[PDB]
């Protein structure tokens, strides 16, 4: 369909695992995008190149404001090149590094495009394991769009739910957890379950041991709380954390 000609590559966005992602410009039309690169080899040789084929397709057609869209892919000699829509401002994770933590309205502005996102993307039957800070991309008006592409029906263990860990049956509620940790994250900067260790991070989160800052307030505390609960059938569904006296409260 495209190739490497269709395409002048600009400046690195940024290093990948599997390679890099380009700022790129198309040139019929002048579209600026982002290309990312992963080589064949370390797919092949790392048991994936099954596992992307499947995240591109669930992620090729589906559209929202704040989903990074795939606009299409290609390959050469020992390369495959995705072709994504470019957030100009950049990761989440940068924004937290530069800033450390993130203030209330922010914060539940980002929960809010987040539960979209996601309820939007309950509603075709997908999912998300990797659903964390360096996977969220800002567009040019200062909005999320998730850019890991995460999967449909069947590490750093931050992120993940103590469903998924224990190695148990996992349905959309792991979503809710992410948005426990995000929210978490946003408002302390750093996850509800950080340790130096893999082994005390999976003891931590089995059991769900977390405090908070003084700084944090009651209504956030709860909103994390209902989200970080051990059970997944006891968490929320996404409309209630949409409705939710503290989003509503901060929401844009
Ligand atoms: N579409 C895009 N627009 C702007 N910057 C992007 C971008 N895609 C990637 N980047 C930048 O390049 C980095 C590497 O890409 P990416 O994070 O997708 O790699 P990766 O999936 O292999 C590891 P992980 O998903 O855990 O971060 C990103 O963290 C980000 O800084």
């Amino acid at each position: 369909q495209w190739a490497l000609e269709d395409f002048e590559i600009g400046r690195p966005l940024g290093k990948g695992k599997f390679g890099n992602v380009y700022l790129a410009r198309e040139k019929q039309s002048k579209f600026i995008l982002a290309l990312k690169v992963l080589f064949k080899a370390q797919l092949e040789k790392a048991g994936v190149e099954h596992q992307l084929r499947r995240e591109v397709e669930i992620q090729s057609h589906l559209r929202h404001p704040n989903i990074l869209r795939l606009y299409g892919y290609f390959h050469d000699a020992t390369r495959v090149y995705l072709i994504l829509e470019y957030a100009p401002l950049g990761t989440v994770y940068r924004e937290l590094q530069k800033l450390s933590k993130f203030d209330e309205q922010r914060t539940a502005t980002y929960i809010t495009e987040l539960a979209n996102a996601l309820s939007y993307c309950h509603s075709k039957r997908v999912i998300h394991r990797d659903i964390k800070p360096e996977n969220l991309l800002l567009g040019s008006a200062g909005e999320l769009k998730i850019a890991d592409f995460g999967w449909s029906v069947h590490g750093t263990l931050d992120y993940l739910p103590p469903e998924m860990i224990e190695g148990r049956m996992h349905d959309e509620k792991v979503d809710l957890w992410s948005l426990g940790v995000l929210c978490y994250e946003f408002l302390v900067g750093k996850p509800p379950f950080e340790a130096n260790t893999y082994q005390e991070t999976y003891k931590r989160i089995s059991r769900v041991e977390f405090t908070f800052p003084d700084f944090v307030t009651e209504g956030a505390r709860d909103l994390i709380s209902r989200l970080l609960k051990h059970n997944p059938s006891q968490r929320p569904m996404l409309r209630e954390v949409l409705e939710h006296p503290w989003i509503t409260a901060n929401s844009s």
